[PDB]
């Protein structure tokens, strides 16, 4: 249903200046334009994205509209031709299951920090996903 949602906001440090949205993933439910659910956008829309430090963009699915399950996919960060790693997601429908997400780097050259999401009920909701790219210390 549509009460299943999620929507990524995507930060780019200048350390990495721009971030390509590629391979984008769906088991259950669709893309859509942000805010718009009726929106629907095809998974090549998503993985053509790129997106600029300074100027976040979403990237937002739910599920398919009166269906008894939710959004489930990922997509991948690049750093030009370089993978950063894996952004994914799991809100299911399923009243008391767990909704979960996460980003997994590709290396500990990026880093792909999670802020907000809600791990219980319907929705995941808006999720902050802040990249950079990092050296050891």
């Amino acid at each position: 249903a549509y009460a299943e949602w999620i929507a990524v906001k995507v930060v780019v440090s200048k350390s990495i200046g721009t971030v390509g949205i590629r391979n984008a993933t769906l088991q259950w439910g669709k893309f859509y334009r942000y805010t718009n659910k009726d929106d629907e956008i095809s998974t090549e829309e998503v993985s053509s994205m790129n997106v600029q430090a300074g100027s976040p963009q979403w990237i937002a699915s739910c599920g398919r509209e009166n269906a008894s399950s939710g959004t489930q996919g990922s997509f991948d960060c690049y750093d030009g031709n370089t993978k950063m790693g894996t952004f994914s997601w799991d809100d299911p429908w399923k009243s008391g299951a767990t909704n979960t997400w996460s980003f997994t780097p590709a290396s500990a050259d990026y880093a792909g920090i999670t802020s907000g999401g809600n791990a219980t009920g319907t929705d995941i909701g808006e999720v902050t996903l802040t990249l950079g790219r990092f050296s050891e210390n």
